[PDB]
């Protein structure tokens, strides 16, 4: 039986894949590049702070100063973390609070596979810590989604072989991430977007602990 679950954090735990969404579309659209809507959004989901400005620098072939590539990234957080005060535990998605809940009533081992560095602070919004074993560092690894380290940092963390864990994820660099890892992916969203070759379910709802077990089995 799998042995720890990885969690993504936005679009999984809770909607804050549309918050990035609308931040970055924002300054996007403040630097005069207006590419930025859901179906660009596809690919910016599960990705760094710093990679995403770059590649919303890529689509409009725009140059920018060093000096204003790191203001740009730091003007998007602080929109960004604005944007989440108000979180709570009201806003955890459906089907996720019953899920950490059964997990540790089972002995199995939770962690946090998150790239965003106000991971901590949105966990604790939700009142959702107490949850999880480990949180992994994103600053620590050496690179980020779809490169699967952060996948297996949040594994070791916990004494868990990749192997013997699930990943939860509604992003395509994350399910890549969760391939290269050596885990199970099983993905939120649509098939259209996240593809018709892992198990994909259309909302958090479907992600019991009895779920897991059927898709675990097979
Ligand atoms: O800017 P932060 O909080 O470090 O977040 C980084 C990334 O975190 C990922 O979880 C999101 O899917 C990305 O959209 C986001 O860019
Ligand atoms: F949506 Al994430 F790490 F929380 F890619
Ligand atoms: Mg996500
Ligand atoms: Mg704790």
């Amino acid at each position: 039986m799998f042995k720890a679950v990885l969690f993504d954090l936005d679009g999984v735990i809770t909607d804050t894949a549309e918050y990035h969404f609308r931040a970055w579309k924002a300054l996007a659209e403040e630097i005069g590049i207006n590419g930025v809507d859901r179906q660009f959004n596809e690919q910016l989901k599960g990705v760094s702070r710093e990679d995403s400005l770059q590649k919303i620098l890529d689509l409009a072939d725009k140059k920018v100063s060093a000096e204003e590539f790191k203001e740009l990234a730091k003007r998007k957080n602080d929109n960004y973390v604005k944007m989440i005060q108000d979180v709570s535990p009201a806003d955890v998605y459906p089907g996720i609070l019953q899920l950490l809940k059964d997990l540790r009533s089972n002995k199995i081992k939770i962690a946090l596979a998150s790239a965003s560095k106000n991971g901590p602070f949105l966990l604790e919004r939700m009142n959702l810590t107490g949850y999880f074993d480990a949180i992994a560092d994103p600053a620590e690894v050496a690179a980020s989604k779809p490169a699967p380290d952060i996948f297996i940092a949040a594994a070791h963390a916990v004494g868990v072989a990749p192997s013997e864990s699930i990943g939860l994820e509604d992003s395509q660099a994350g399910i890549q991430a969760i391939k290269d890892s050596g885990a199970l992916p099983i993905g939120v969203g649509r098939p259209e977007d996240l593809g018709d070759d892992i198990v994909i379910v259309p909302d958090t709802s479907h992600y019991t602990l009895e779920f897991l077990k059927e898709v675990w089995l097979q």
